[PDB]
């Protein structure tokens, strides 16, 4: 049985904003579901000071029980909260932080990085500490790593996480802190540039899944023409796919690309590359994401595969 133990990692982002995590378990530990007991300690030994936010996956949410002093947010590892849930979090934090100058918010997630960073950086924007998502993200990265070099990827883990902090910035600045109006869209096309070196280099290994919040709503398989029609353009080093039968989409959308190619590595989320967007913040008839704006190609270790001009564009139709 060698070594067990409780390793509570606590990082003061500001004097009243804490990021907490438990980096050490491990495997079979006596300390199962530590949040309940950390909460119990706070309400006993430091009453009416700390409010804990527990950020956990769909599966991990089931293991939790309601707590008066704990606010739960459902977010999958290497993913983002719904924009609605992000705004609800900000509202709850605002109420807690403003009611008493001594009040502290403590944000917890398993890895103490991507999910925590998304919410902490959004909070820093709400409290006016920074004017831009980039500044907030870099600052949190610097606090959690104790390292000076400003890197947004030290603050969060994925490009969608960076996007969602940006979404909050836009909501605060341009929408009066309110959720933007619903926008209904259908995906009618996908275009991928710099396809050479990516799987088979011609799109024939690829499939695309569209997920609405947590439910698959469309699957396209490119080579086969399953809900689609693939065209490979060698002269422009790109693939374009007509997307067929897309249902009406609204709100938070996840797009995942899968491959039958052994040579194309999976990153996070059990796939080669993926991204999140919100339909309400789509401008025009498309969204185009560059290499470092896509989840997985954002990592330098994949740059021999996803080259400088690798981009993914979704083309939309207006659904009333
Ligand atoms: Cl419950
Ligand atoms: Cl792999
Ligand atoms: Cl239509």
């Amino acid at each position: 049985m060698r070594k067990d133990g409780f390793d509570l990692d606590l990082t003061y982002v500001t004097d009243h904003v804490i990021a907490m995590s438990f980096p050490s378990s491990g495997r079979q530990s006596l300390f199962r579901n530590p949040i309940g007991e950390v909460s119990r300690f706070f309400k006993t030994k430091h009453p009416d000071k700390f409010r804990i936010y527990n950020l956990c996956s769909e599966r991990g949410y089931d293991e939790t029980k309601f707590d008066n002093h704990v606010y739960r947010v459902m977010i999958d590892d290497h993913n983002v909260p719904t924009l609605v849930d992000l705004l609800k979090f900000i509202d709850d934090a605002k109420v807690w932080m403003t009611s008493d100058p001594d009040h502290v918010i403590a944000i917890h997630s398993k890895g103490g990085k991507g999910r925590t960073g998304t919410l902490v950086s959004s909070w820093l924007l709400e409290d006016g500490k920074f004017d831009t998502a980039k500044e907030a993200l870099e600052y949190f990265g610097s606090r959690r790593t104790d390292f000076e070099v400003g890197d947004v990827f030290q603050g969060v883990e994925t490009a969608s996480q960076i996007r969602y902090v940006g979404y909050f910035e836009k909501i605060k600045k341009n929408y009066g802190g309110q959720l933007p109006p619903m926008k209904k869209l259908k995906v009618t096309g996908v275009t991928i540039t710099a396809i050479q070196g990516v799987g088979r280099g011609n799109g024939s290994d690829l499939s695309m899944q569209i997920v609405s919040e947590r439910q698959e709503v469309l699957l396209c398989k490119f080579a086969e023409g399953y809900n689609c029609a693939l065209q490979y353009d060698a002269t422009d080093d790109c693939v374009t796919c007509e997307v067929k039968n897309c249902p009406v989409l609204a709100g938070d959308i996840k797009v995942r690309f899968m491959s039958t190619s052994k040579s194309l590595p999976r990153g996070y989320d059990n796939c080669p590359f993926y991204f999140w967007f919100n339909t309400s913040l789509v401008e025009g008839d498309h969204v185009t994401l560059k290499r470092e704006e896509i989840d997985n190609p954002h990592k330098k270790k994949t740059w021999k595969i996803y080259r400088d001009n690798f981009t993914v564009k979704l083309t939309f139709s207006d659904a009333e």
